[PDB]
């Protein structure tokens, strides 16, 4: 039964292309949400979104992370596929873990997913058949779309032959397969394994479908960056984001026998259904509760020890208040002080990659005894009776972080980390 | 660690509705591949595909498995989620896991997965958007897309508050589900999962995908039945199927106390990657070749003890050369008369569903001491020296059952399978 350490870490966010930047903009209260501009919302009641940096000079560009040689297969792949690697090739090199022995390359897996994954390669390739109508498609339309070609080309680069699988539960996704990963390493089936998500979710169809949920805020989009208000009494639905988020899980021992940075223990995963509707959140935040709870028990703490809590906080009306019930439930009378906040109030909602993005930035948290803000809260919701860190970051004493994930079908997902030296 | 049991099976297959039908069908040598008729195929290569009947009478119907109540909701998903949904409450139905209690709920689970998911729906409400281009989709569009909403949705019909997540990896989807399942029970995570893999990729930009890929059978068009051809010297690539395959997985303590029905004990588990080449499968085979032998070396048990393996088997040129010599080289010295199949001979390529599908023919081989032919080796390849069980279905011991999928991104799973008499 073995214990997992944290090695390395990757991102492409909303504020950032990598993980420096991207906390620095987080820790520093920025914001990445933007107008869109890329196509035609005319028609689209939300016009905005947590968007990837694309300008000419410093934008987003598959040659900061792709050897000139295989740049061109990857450019035929999905964005969601463009994130992802350069996500895990940060983790990668971050973590040093370049293995050129066999035995090293098959005790390496991955995990690797997307709550939607190639959505604008399908809408497009669909749209495009349908115009041209000659029954013919590009030859690179099915890996493209797939969910688990990340996995597979991030394995093809680095020749990772352990198990190559995914996690897919929606906005669940990132923290699933993060916690997926501990497991296999913890009962031995791999010394190393890459895991996380990445999402390419704000297209034409993709925001209509979130629209027509009523799941996103349509009343800020004169004011991106004030839209996104986790617990505020004008939050009135999410902001899609886009990006990735992606570590390197590494079995304690084998780490430290290669003097590998670490960054922190993954020592408790919940994992739980709410078995009541396609979309909407249990009522009694039955699902939300068990698996901040069983992350816990697994860990063997108790709800005192957590020192900050990274929120799902999207910025729903009914999904921000059966969180926070479900949490002060559990925390309130044995940790009045605890803090909790939500970082989609900087880069809004990534979807799949939203889990393994804040799993990150909890792992930074304690790196840097910080947390960070939840933007916009100006006007606190009645039933707050916890610190949320409003408006600014707040240094303080982190060794143990819990963080959260909530999906869409009821999926629920609690990762509990700890700094090594508590 | 504990052992895990087979409970429950559910099947919707181009040859039967249920798992009797199909199986009748399976052994009895009947093809279920037919012409494409629900749309368009005069620009597409390839006109055929394994087909779920859809006629007036005996067709496939949500009333068959769905109360009155529940039947509007579903109809709004994906067919992957239909034919997902059948499975599953086929299953369990079979294993009269049915608990009313929230201890007993709280410990089933669910892997429901899919290689490409709601390929129609985006694909269809891709193009009705731009056709309406007013900036509203359905409001069911996003949940009724959402790989995860078959474990959503069955987890509600019956209340089950687990884990509930999904395995997406390509062609491998339903033996990774059903093996993370199996994983899940056996390190103490869950008393029962609901596990396997469904799949309706048989649309215009779905085939046209397949195509463009070179992965499809163009050349039996005319003959339909003929098309699919395991190891037969005339293969030249797959044919497309559509259908789910589902099981219920239990813990074996668990299963004794409440009397439950025991097909069989899942005792090994192989999960490898090529790490080679995004679509085509490693040409020496090593992912393959060790998937089978970690899945027995998992099972504690020697290459001499397989009865029949259930081979991954697509009609492909490459890819049933390169399974074969993988099999050959693990098993014709220590076993030179085992059986092996492809029961895709029959159905096609469920993709996503394949696994899962053929994980339950293969614990029906053991119910009924029988292995599925595969139909159409006329003229087998050159290499083959084991027996193929061509064309007719063969009686013999059964004990012990290897089964074999493989995916783009070189993603391969090998499930092993005992007789619980031993
Ligand atoms: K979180
Ligand atoms: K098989
Ligand atoms: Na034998």
């Amino acid at each position: 039964n073995k214990r997992v350490v944290i090695t390395g870490l990757g991102l492409v966010t909303p504020v950032g292309l990598n993980v420096n930047s991207s906390w620095k903009n987080i820790v520093d209260g920025v914001s990445g949400i933007k107008t869109i501009t890329e196509f035609d919302t005319s028609k689209l009641a939300c016009k905005i979104a947590g968007l990837i940096d694309n300008s000419e000079k410093d934008g987003f560009k598959l040659e900061n992370f792709t050897q000139a040689d295989d740049i061109n297969r990857l450019s035929k792949m999905d964005k969601f596929i463009h994130y992802g690697v350069a996500a895990a090739t940060e983790a990668v090199e971050d973590s040093g873990w370049l293995p050129d022995d066999e035995k090293s390359r098959d005790r390496t897996g991955l995990i690797l997913g997307s709550g939607i994954g190639g959505l604008k390669m399908i809408e497009d390739t669909s749209i495009k058949l349908y115009q041209e109508n000659n029954g013919k498609v590009s030859p690179f339309f099915i890996p493209a779309s797939l969910i688990n070609l990340l996995s597979g080309l991030v394995s093809i680069k680095y020749g990772f032959s352990g198990p190559n699988q995914t996690a897919v539960t929606a906005c669940s996704t990132g923290a699933h397969a993060i916690g997926d990963a501990m497991r296999m390493i913890k009962h031995g089936y791999a010394d190393v394994m890459i895991a996380g998500g990445a999402e390419a979710p704000v297209t034409p169809v993709g925001v209509a479908g979130f629209v027509a949920a009523r799941a996103l805020c349509t009343k800020y989009n004169d004011n991106p960056k004030k839209a996104s208000r986790p617990w505020d009494k004008d939050r009135s639905g999410f902001v899609m984001g886009e990006g990735a988020g992606v570590v390197v899980l590494e079995e304690y021992e084998h780490a430290l026998n290669r003097g590998a940075k670490v960054y922190g223990e993954v020592i408790g995963y919940g994992s739980t259904g709410d078995a009541y509707h396609m979309t909407a959140p249990h009522p009694e935040g039955r699902g939300a509760y068990r698996a901040m709870r069983d992350a816990m028990l697994d860990a063997t703490i108790t709800p005192d020890m957590i020192d900050y809590i990274n929120a799902h906080g999207t910025s729903t009306t009914l999904g921000d208040g059966i969180e926070l019930a479900a949490v002060q439930k559990l925390f309130l009378e044995a940790n009045p002080k605890v803090l909790m906040s939500s970082t989609k109030s900087s880069i809004g909602h990534l979807l799949g990659a939203a889990g393994s993005v804040e799993f990150i930035f909890s792992a930074l948290a304690i790196r840097d005894q910080i947390a960070p803000p939840t933007l916009n809260l100006d006007t606190p919701m009645d039933e707050v009776n916890i610190d949320l860190v409003a408006l600014k970051a707040k240094k303080t004493k982190i060794d143990y972080v819990l963080s959260n994930s909530f999906g869409f079908g009821g999926t629920n997902a609690s990762l509990v980390i700890k700094s090594i030296l508590v």
